[PDB]
């Protein structure tokens, strides 16, 4: 439960065995709980998007949308148990350092909030950085109590690089999950008949991202 021991005993060892780690009951019902209250509120007052445009319909009444998004910085009012939690993962991630294979973490995004609202649409398989963005670690905390994939769907399915197999990993409450963001770990979120809610957050290797500027392309005038 102490972040260096849940890092060093755990989480190193299953990142650099699997590239994949599962940590089950992080922060706990309590808080956990009150994470899925602050993300039930955002989604019931509109700070969502409508949701990935997922079939282009002639008549756009008949469009299908998907998952829907926030980006949260976790200090605006009603998301502070998100900052919590960020600020969980960042201790983690920085007890971390220096053992998550050669990367240096020393930054990370905001929080993405998403929600895939139970009708039918999941995400096609992809891989969250294949081209050296500067991300090198995915971090995801879920939210949704008693998810039974057999009844809801939602898996995700990762297909770890170098196995005739994947990884099935049910999206429940109050667990973790890390996964290198590279090539190493395509997945895919199968179709969810049920309302679904995860939190993202991605870490940045120091070395990538600033090179990942001169790639990507800061002007000084002259
Ligand atoms: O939610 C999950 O278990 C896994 N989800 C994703 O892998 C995932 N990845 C990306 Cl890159 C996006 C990107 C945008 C919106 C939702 C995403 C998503 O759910
Ligand atoms: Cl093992
Ligand atoms: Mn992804």
């Amino acid at each position: 439960l102490p972040a260096l021991k849940l890092a060093l005993e755990y989480i190193v060892p299953c990142m650099n065995k699997h590239g994949i780690c599962v940590v089950d009951d992080f922060l706990g019902k309590e808080t956990g709980q009150q994470i899925g209250d602050e993300v039930r509120a955002l989604h019931d007052t509109g700070k969502f998007t409508d949701g990935q445009l997922v079939s282009q319909k002639s008549d756009s009444s008949k469009d299908i949308r998907g998952d829907k998004i926030t980006w949260i910085e976790g200090k605006e009012p009603g998301c502070e148990t998100i900052g919590l939690l960020m600020s969980s993962m960042d201790d983690l991630v920085l007890h971390c350092n220096g053992k998550l294979g050669s990367y240096k973490v020393n930054g990370r995004t905001k929080a993405m909030v998403a929600c895939y609202p139970g009708n039918g649409t999941g995400y096609v398989r992809h891989v969250d950085n294949p081209n050296g963005d500067g991300r090198c670690v995915t971090c995801i905390y879920y939210l949704n109590k008693d998810w039974d994939a057999k009844v809801s769907g939602g898996i995700l399915r990762i297909f770890p690089e170098g196995k005739a197999q994947f990884a099935d990993i049910e999206p429940k409450f109050d667990r973790l999950l890390f996964f290198w963001s590279d090539r190493r770990n395509p997945h895919e979120v199968q179709p969810a008949y049920a309302t679904r809610y995860a939190i993202t957050v991605w870490y940045f290797d120091a070395d990538e991202r600033a090179r990942a500027k001169v790639k990507y392309l800061v002007r000084v005038e002259l």
